[PDB]
């Protein structure tokens, strides 16, 4: 069939096997567990149940945050961007989940390279659809996050998106560090299932920089995480750990900075079916 920036959609038949890994490290059976918890939350974002049900029964909901109680949701109509935050306080933790939209196929096949500028940071640039969507969601979160720390001041605070909803993440993320000073390397993390790139090469140092940990989990082919293409400009921070096969199989390369040897090693051999599951749980309709 079809691709998107040379990389197929539906995987051929006889696709070279997944190439044996030997910096890049293992991850331990704790580290899977912390990447497939997160993940579960932002499973939780595509139940409507949750956004705009408000309710927190879904079952990715009470087998990952079983005492979460719901502080807010929020929806943009435009893009599809919806999202929560969500309050746990037997894991002292302030959660801000985030989608865009369930049709993710056509998500990726009509996606847009185009940049937007930055504001702040000079030279630095992110994906104009991403940005606009993030400037319409800014406004019903950021205070609640705000508020909810003010309450809770000794909760570290996760932020945590699929697809197009990881965007959102990095994005708030790096807004929380800019604009909410209680927040730091000591106490916020962003962490992503299916992230595509998000800015340029400035805007991928400038995070970077921040010292905020920005985990990349990817899931065997997904095509998500290769779009937008590198050659239009764009780049990934942040450390990809790439499920290559469950339950043991996670490797983890621990450059800041996307290289060669972890999923980057299956293109252009992708598939948006893999966009679909991670660590076993269903990313985008509340399976």
């Amino acid at each position: 069939t079809e691709t998107v920036g040379g990389m197929t959609l539906d995987l051929p038949e006889n696709p070279p096997p997944i190439p044996a890994t030997s910096e890049v490290v293992t991850a331990t059976a704790a580290q899977i567990k912390e990447l497939t918890n997160y993940a579960g939350v932002a499973a939780t974002a595509y139940c409507r149940s949750v956004v705009p049900g408000t309710k927190w029964d879904c079952k990715q909901c009470l087998k990952y945050v079983p005492d979460g109680k719901l502080i807010k949701t929020f929806t943009s109509l435009l893009t599809d961007t919806n999202g929560f935050i969500l309050r746990s306080d037997a894991q002292k933790t302030i959660y801000v989940t985030f989608r865009g939209t369930n049709s993710f196929r056509s998500a990726i096949t009509d996606m847009v390279f185009t940049f937007t500028d930055y504001s702040p940071v000079k030279g630095a640039k992110v994906h104009a659809g991403f940005l606009s969507s993030y400037n319409q969601v800014v406004k019903d979160y950021f205070p609640v996050v705000q508020d909810q720390l003010t309450a809770y001041p000794d909760y570290k605070v996760i932020v945590t998106g699929h697809s197009l909803g990881g965007a959102q993440a990095l994005l708030a993320g790096m807004d929380l560090y800019q604009r909410e000073k209680r927040l730091s390397p000591k106490n916020l993390s962003i962490y992503t299932v299916g992230c595509p790139r998000v800015g340029n090469n400035a805007f991928a140092y400038y995070v970077d920089s921040t010292g905020i940990p920005f985990h990349r989990t990817v899931h065997k082919r997904d095509i998500v995480p290769h779009v937008p293409p590198q050659a239009f400009g764009y780049l990934h921070p942040g450390v990809e750990s790439w499920i290559k096969e469950d339950p043991a199989d996670v490797q983890i390369c621990t450059s800041n900075i996307e290289t060669k040897q972890c999923s980057n090693s299956i293109v252009p051999f992708t598939s948006i079916a893999d966009h679909l599951t991670y660590f076993g749980i269903n990313e985008g309709s509340c399976l």
